[PDB]
DNA sequence: GGTAGATCCAGAC
DNA sequence: GTCTGGACTAC
């Protein structure tokens, strides 16, 4: 899931778990547990705590308990569901939080790329994976000025810059490619090569593109198909090590 | 200290 | 078999 989908999860999941008390934590792929490194300590500390809130930072979910926070990233394919402890688990279920009311919060992930970190609440924001996270793309803290400052410093492509979590929180490939198309900028352009006008426009399209989604594609996944604005075949190449889509006529 | 390269996984070719 | 992707290690 990308940022908009994660925000939907935050909103919809919260009322399904708030006020429930954890009675057990079961782990079927320990590699997902990143802190404490020992999955047994992860499970033990959570027991007895009640879910009090659920926040989002970038693509991270932050579950707020009594003393601790659970920081969760779904990567490409992770998903949460709430269901009865009486029913069989769905395939690829790797972590389960069991509540005292006989319901469960289940984490599934076919690829097993997702991560979980638990810390005392007061520490979570100053430890990985939240430490160094850049500003929310929809916040005044992410400004053209901030983007400009980062762009001028680096030798990397503009795509690489936007994918950088320290620059802006949780802005993924689909939105990078779409935002760059909408801003008329080739993804392979050196970030430092962007003019003030291009930075301003890119910021505007980033906020618009992801803002629209949080509340229909031009290039992403459209290789070999006509651009919706000029009819030129959309191309796909590798940029910043990732599959990257663009129109060679609309973007410069 | 900034950056490329490496990494994890299993489904799609 | 090869390719793919979000967010330490070593040049
Ligand atoms: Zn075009």
């Amino acid at each position: 899931p990308q940022l908009p989908e994660v925000e939907t999860i935050r909103r919809t999941l919260l009322p399904l778990i708030v006020g429930k008390t954890i009675e057990d934590v079961r782990i079927f792929w320990p590699n997902i547990i990143r802190h404490p490194r020992d999955s047994e300590a992860f499970a033990a500390r959570m027991i007895g705590q009640t879910v009090r809130g659920l926040e989002r930072r970038g693509k991270f979910l932050k579950f707020l308990l009594d003393r601790d926070a659970l920081i969760s990233h779904l990567r490409m394919e992770g998903r949460y569901a709430v269901a009865s402890a009486l029913e069989p688990l769905e395939p690829h279920t790797h972590v389960v939080f069991c509540f005292t009311d006989g319901s469960e919060l289940r984490y599934r992930d076919v690829r097993k790329f997702g991560t979980m970190h638990v810390y005392a609440k007061e520490e979570a924001d100053r430890r990985p994976p939240l430490a160094e996270l850049g500003p929310e793309p929809l916040s005044p803290a992410f400004s053209p000025a901030v983007l400009a400052e980062r762009a001028v410093k680096t030798k990397r492509s503009v795509k690489a810059l936007l994918l950088d979590c320290t620059v802006v929180a949780g802005f993924g490939n689909i939105y990078v490619d779409e935002s760059l198309f909408r801003a008329g900028i080739l993804p392979g352009r050196p970030a430092a090569s962007l003019s003030s006008k291009e930075i301003e426009r890119l910021h505007e399209e980033m906020v618009a593109t992801i803002g629209e989604a949080v509340m229909h594609l031009y290039v992403y996944g459209r290789q070999g198909n006509p651009c919706k604005r000029c009819g030129t075949p959309i191309e796909k190449t590798v940029v910043a090590g990732r599959g990257t889509h663009y129109c060679p006529r609309c973007q410069r």
